[PDB]
């Protein structure tokens, strides 16, 4: 309980830090989008931006489910 | 917990603000989606769109879960 | 905050209607590429279809969690 | 509240009816394609099956959350 | 009571076993990453593994959610 | 009773073990990536890292849900 819940919480903060690693790499991938490239590729970039937002939401739910228990 | 909890809603208002930010990019690319012969591109845009609506759902579930702790 | 639960339920059903449209766009798309000779395309079509379904169920969980408040 | 979970049940039962639809479609499509040349296409068969499994599970979570409220 | 969740447990253990099989199929395929060659394929392989990990997790959440009712 | 949760939590521990394995694979393949030609590929490595982050969050949620039941 109390120490694993602490381990869950450093797991959760390690995910936060992983998240800012990806928030930053999709921006670095958006800066590499210049001539507008290939349409399926454009869709790919947008797909990846969507899952980072999904990751963002699952992370808040994980934080909050930790707080709810 | 309310200071921890509202900073979680801080994050979630940033999250709404990003979702709408990306859905307009979907709408923008979804009318410039060139409906040519290859289905693979088409499926990718449909794929990205479902991903955006699921992200949407996760976002509201995240809203609900933090608010009904 | 009955107001916000109301407008949250608003977005919830606003999202239901966009999904029905999403799934309708894909019924058309996947149906009328009249003959298929592609494996990758074929699997992607299944991928989008599955995605839309979890969009479907996450939408339903979003409804239940909202009312479960 | 009485009619509300019936419409939720409506949605949930209609969803079941399509998961099973795509499980049949994935079943026969997934082994009617055996070109076997590049892990790209094979990894797609795999992703789709994985997605089919999460749709199953998410559907069960919706069923059970509805059972929980 | 005990048997209403049995009819549902019946469905969740079909799922575990079918997941039991997809992980077997992907690990053989993950084992056959013949030579090195394309990176896109490499990411697809990784994508597929993360999705069964996702599938595993929602499977266990589905179990616990069913145990909560 | 609580021993049932320990059987479940072990499956989650095996999930935790494989998660870090895939994580180790993803850092490893991102250094062997050494690609800057196609955005498609850059976004693919992004999709896989995003998926890794999500599965990861799902794991924290599953742990908490099992212990909260």
């Amino acid at each position: 309980t109390e120490d694993e819940i602490r381990k869950l919480r450093k797991l959760l903060e390690e995910a936060e830090k992983k998240l800012y690693k990806l928030e930053d790499k999709t921006r670095r991938s958006e800066e590499i989008s210049k001539t507008d490239d290939d349409p399926k590729a454009q869709s790919l970039q947008l797909i990846a931006e969507s899952l980072m937002l999904i990751a963002e939401s699952l992370l808040i739910i994980a934080i909050s489910l930790l707080l709810s228990s």
